[PDB]
């Protein structure tokens, strides 16, 4: 097992931009999930050689995690909150795809995932 290279947070052909939406899901969404107790397995991406999982990325192969996007945000890498949104959905996604219902790791996603559709409930409009 290899890494795969960790997915970009710049890129100069896909089109970028501020939004009051997008400076909230830094401000406010990303930074209560980056402080919860239950964020550090997301807090980078799967190292699959140190956490010895040789099937990850067998398995996953839109890999996400909120170190990326962190990163992203404080790039503007985004067009829209929409984006930012599929990315955490990913992230969520991922974790219940490699793993089994009642796991440790998927019961902190959900919960982290719970937080996250509350705090993007007060997203504001455009
Ligand atoms: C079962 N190991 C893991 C599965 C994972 O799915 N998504 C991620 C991210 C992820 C990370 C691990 N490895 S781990 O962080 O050391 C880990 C976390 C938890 Br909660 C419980 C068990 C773990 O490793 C045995
Ligand atoms: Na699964």
């Amino acid at each position: 097992g290899s890494n795969p290279p960790p997915p970009e947070t710049s890129n100069p052909n896909k089109p970028k931009r501020q939004t009051n939406q997008l400076q909230y899901l830094l401000r406010v969404v990303l930074k209560t999930l980056w402080k919860h107790q239950f964020a550090w397995p997301f807090q980078q991406p799967v190292d699959a050689v140190k956490l010895n999982l040789p099937d990850y990325y067998k398995i996953i192969k839109t890999p996400m995690d909120m170190g990326t996007i962190k990163k992203r945000l404080e790039n503007n890498y985004y067009w829209n909150a929409q984006e930012c949104i599929q990315d955490f959905n990913t992230m969520f996604t991922n974790c219940y795809i490699y793993n089994k219902p009642g796991d440790d790791i998927v019961l902190m996603a959900e919960a982290l995932e719970k937080l996250f559709l509350q705090k993007i409930n007060e997203l504001p409009t455009e």
